[PDB]
């Protein structure tokens, strides 16, 4: 994947988030802690916060990543698209899981209720554990894709199911 | 915390697989032509079992004391889905799933090879993803999850241009 999107993924909380301008940042709902009343040197005051369910987006005020041009964002992707998860694991590893998208799903991961778009890894028959699959500190991991010539995001990581082959992408 | 991902190391022209301490195997092909030791020990002390595009090289000293030993096996049963562990230059890791066939001698872009034949499971072309195999990539290990145990049974020699067949060279 390009350099330019390992970039915008920066470690947040107990997961991950996503640059997709200089004033836009996106993330998975429960990566956020509870408490926090300032992101990147800026306070909630000076921030708009719009959050769906398990997809937040934040837009502040002032362009906090200029270094940075603004990429398409879209509500999930078409049924059938294979996307890569960017994730960041230990020691500059990084870990593009390829991933088959489905359909707009909710569903119970382990007591609680998500809802988003489900896909399944193509990383191997059992995807459980971290070696082909994911964990639960990747949440808030980018879902992107190339078409024409430029790429596109199109979710951030809820969940993974016991099995961990199917996942759920929190979608705008 | 112990990993696969550990024991795929860069090698010659491309990769190999530390299968335990003393033991290592790649594809015969990106072995270097001129040498005198490899991982610091000199050939002088180093027992190389040549099968066509599947060398076996046991060290007789512990070379990766960290590791414990892993099971090895001649290819794997027809309709396994295996994963191929693929590193890059660019600090990625690519594991693709792949649907291991019967053994074969194959022409695949001009050359005749021997071993176990596959097929990707990431989709017809990678049209600019991280989605198939390049040159660079031989040597990677053939893995799947059994019980609880994880099985290598060989090691990435050639993919067709399309990218969808590819051949995991065999211990015999
Ligand atoms: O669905 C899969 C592979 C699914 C699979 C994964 C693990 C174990 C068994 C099966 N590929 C696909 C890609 C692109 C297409 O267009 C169609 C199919």
């Amino acid at each position: 994947a390009p350099p330019t999107l390992w970039s915008r993924v920066t470690k947040f909380g107990s997961g991950w988030g996503f640059w997709v301008s200089p004033t836009v940042f996106i993330t998975t709902t429960h990566v956020i802690p509870t408490s926090a009343k300032e992101f990147f040197g800026e306070p909630l005051t000076s921030i708009a916060i719009h959050r769906a369910g398990e997809f937040t987006l934040f837009r502040f005020s002032k362009k906090i990543r200029p270094d940075l041009t603004g990429m398409i964002l879209e509500e999930g992707c078409p049924e059938g698209t294979v996307c890569s998860v960017l994730i960041k694991r230990d020691s500059g590893e990084l870990l593009p899981l390829a991933v088959r998208m489905g359909a707009i799903a909710s569903m119970r991961i382990q007591g609680r209720l998500v809802h988003g778009q489900s896909g399944m890894l193509l990383t191997g028959a059992n995807a459980k554990g971290m070696d082909l699959g994911t964990i639960p500190g990747d949440c808030g991991a980018p879902y992107v894709y190339k078409r024409a010539n430029d790429w596109v995001v199109c979710g951030v990581h809820a969940a993974a199911t016991k099995s961990g082959n199917t996942v759920v992408c929190a979608v705008q």
